[PDB]
C-alpha cells in the first residue's frame, strides 16, 4: 500500500522526520524610508504600480512601505524587531532607516544613479484603493504563479468571485482587467521580497476579522507545495506502508535504480534544510529546488505510476517513456500481488 495521505512526504520535505530514517555570503541594503504622510505616499506607490512603472531596484523599498502601512500600522521599531526582518537579516538582507520629511513625489525617495523611472513618473497624470487591498490582491497570484501566466490569471479571476460570493473582500474592477493582472504577475514573478512578506504573514498570523489578512492567509495556504506537487505525489507512491511502519519501495532498492535514489535523497536533504519554508521553496526560488524536478528522476516516476496504475488512479504531469515503461509494467504487477 502506498503513502496516499501525503503525511510522510510532507514531514520528510519540511524536515520533521530525517532523510536517513527511510533512505539507508554578502548582504543587500534596503532603505526603510521614514515619513509623516505614510497613507499619502502609499497611494502614490499603488498608482505607479497601476500605471505599470517598473521601479526595478527601488521596487523593494516602495513595496516595503505598503507592508508597513497595513501590517505594522506605521511602526518602524516594531517592524525592525519582527520575525520577518529577523529572517531576512540572516539571509542576505540589511535594513537601513532613512528619515525623510516633506515628501510629495516618489522622485524624492529614488536613489542617485535608472533614468526611466523619473521620466515615467513625470508623464503620469494627476488623478481609489488602500495599501492592504494591493497586498491581498498580489497574494491571490501565489497559488499558481510558477505554473504559467494563463493558469495564474485564470486562478486569480476564479478566486476573486469566491471572495465576492462570500462577502470577504471586493476589489476595484480596474484591477480585474487583464493588463493590470499581467503588471502584478510580472511584479510577483521577479520581486522576491513581496512573495516572502506575504508568505511569512500567511505562515505566522492569528487572523482575524481584517479582510486583507484573511485573503493572504487562504492564498498562502493554497500556495503550499506549489510547483512541487508532482514530485510530492511521486514520493507518496514510491513509499510502501507495511504493518511495522513506512519503508522505501523494494524496486527503488535495486542496483539499477540505486544511482537515482542517491540523487533524490541529496535533493530532498537540501529542501528539508529550509524547515517550515519548504512548501514555498519553488515559489521563493530557494537553494537547490531545481535539483528536485520530477523529470530528473524518470525511474522513480516509473515506479510511482506503476503502483498508481494498479489502484486505477492516474498521476497528473507524469509522462513515463518507453525506456522506463518496462519498470512501469514491473511496478504494476508487484503491487497487484498483495
Amino acid at each position: 500500500g502506498p503513502e496516499l495521505s501525503g503525511w510522510i512526504s510532507e514531514q520528510l520535505m519540511t524536515g520533521r522526520i530525517p532523510v536517513s530514517d527511510i533512505f539507508c555570503v554578502r548582504q543587500r541594503v534596503i532603505p526603510v524610508y521614514q515619513v509623516n504622510n505614510l497613507e499619502e505616499i502609499c497611494q502614490l506607490i499603488i498608482q505607479a504600480f497601476e500605471a505599470g512603472v517598473d521601479f526595478q531596484e527601488s521596487a523593494d523599498s516602495f513595496l516595503l512601505m505598503l507592508c508597513l502601512h497595513h501590517a505594522y500600522q506605521g511602526d518602524y521599531k516594531l517592524f525592525l524587531e519582527s520575525g520577518a526582518v529577523k529572517y531576512l537579516e540572516g539571509h542576505g538582507f540589511r535594513f537601513e532607516v532613512k528619515k525623510r520629511d516633506g515628501v510629495k513625489r516618489l522622485e524624492e525617495l529614488l536613489p542617485a544613479v535608472g533614468k526611466n523611472i523619473k521620466r515615467t513618473l513625470a508623464a503620469m497624470p494627476e488623478e481609489e484603493a488602500n495599501a492592504g487591498q494591493f497586498l491581498s490582491f498580489a497574494s491571490l497570484f501565489l497559488p499558481k504563479l510558477v505554473v504559467g501566466e494563463k493558469a495564474c490569471l485564470e486562478k486569480v479571476q476564479r478566486q476573486i468571485q469566491v471572495h465576492a460570493e462570500q462577502g470577504l473582500i471586493q476589489y476595484p474592477t480596474a484591477w480585474q482587467s487583464v493588463g493590470h493582472m499581467m503588471v502584478i504577475f510580472r511584479l510577483m514573478r521577479t520581486n522576491f521580497l513581496i512573495k516572502f512578506l506575504l508568505i511569512h504573514q500567511g505562515m505566522h498570523m492569528v487572523a482575524g476579522h481584517d479582510a486583507n489578512d484573511a485573503v493572504i492567509s487562504n492564498s498562502v495556504a493554497q500556495a503550499r507545495f506549489s510547483g512541487l506537487l508532482i514530485v510530492k505525489t511521486v514520493l507518496d507512491h514510491i513509499l510502501q506502508k507495511t504493518e511495522r511502519g513506512v519503508r522505501l519501495h523494494p524496486l527503488a532498492r535495486t542496483a539499477k535504480v540505486k544511482n537515482e535514489v542517491n540523487s533524490f535523497k541529496a535533493a530532498l536533504s537540501s529542501l528539508a534544510k529550509h524547515g517550515e519554508y519548504a512548501p514555498f521553496a519553488r515559489l521563493l526560488n530557494l537553494s537547490g529546488v531545481n535539483n528536485l524536478e520530477h523529470g530528473l528522476f524518470p525511474q522513480l516516476s516509473a515506479i510511482a505510476l506503476g503502483v498508481a496504475t494498479a489502484h486505477g488512479s492516474t498521476l497528473a504531469g507524469v509522462n513515463v517513456g518507453e525506456q522506463y515503461q518496462q519498470l512501469r509494467e514491473a511496478a504494476t504487477e508487484a503491487e497487484k500481488q498483495l
